[PDB]
């Protein structure tokens, strides 16, 4: 199966991919891949990893938009060959970023992207990372579910809190990914 990973920069996506696969990606061995899509062999499956969305110092905002366009085009073009998507979010930061963006009338990246995947009928699991920094995870997940337009009945199927840093619930996230792939 093919699994795409996506998320804003610094949410812990490359760390999560390493916890899941034992393969270090985006650590510099390969320079010039910072703004590119990479493929990872995960036993007999394939992970296609999108460059992180959003701001990164040194990354001009025009290049930021270009990257986002490239990710959109790849996922639109390969949608029929994508079995499941994992959107990695930073559980501590995401709700507060969503609130400040809505205040100024902009659509938060996380919300925009999860809703985009839904328009494409791609089953999506949200890895709510950095659980070790989150004092009320249920509250965070309930907030994100309302902003992402996720039905109450589907919250526990969609939102999986983990700590890629310490390993918390990584096996549960792996089980979910494979369960979604099979159920598909
Ligand atoms: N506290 C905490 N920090 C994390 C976790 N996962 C990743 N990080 C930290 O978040 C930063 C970015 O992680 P990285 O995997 O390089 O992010 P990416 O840009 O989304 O690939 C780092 O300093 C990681 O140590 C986590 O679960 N908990």
């Amino acid at each position: 199966a093919t699994i795409i990973f996506a998320g804003r920069s610094n949410v812990g996506k490359s760390t999560l991919i390493y916890r899941l696969t034992g393969k270090k990606v985006r650590r510099g061995k390969r320079p010039g891949v910072t703004r590119k899509i990479i493929e990872i062999e995960w036993k007999n499956h394939k992970i296609i990893d999108m460059p992180g969305f959003g701001f990164m110092m040194g990354l001009p905002k025009e290049v930021q938009e270009r990257i986002k366009d490239e990710i959109v085009h790849f996922i639109e073009d390969n949608a029929k060959n994508i079995d499941v998507a994992v959107l990695v979010v930073d559980g501590k930061a995401a709700p507060e970023i969503i609130k400040r963006w809505e205040k100024r009338g902009e659509i938060p990246i996380d919300v925009e992207f999860y809703q985009f995947l839904r328009e494409l009928d791609i089953p999506t699991i949200v890895a709510v990372n950095k659980l070790d920094k989150i004092k009320n995870v249920q509250e965070v997940i309930n907030f994100l579910a309302e902003k992402f337009e996720v039905p109450l009945s589907e919250i526990d199927k969609v939102f999986i809190p983990i700590s890629a840093k310490f390993g918390d619930n990584i096996e549960r996230l792996k089980n979910r990914i494979f369960e979604v792939i099979r159920e598909r």
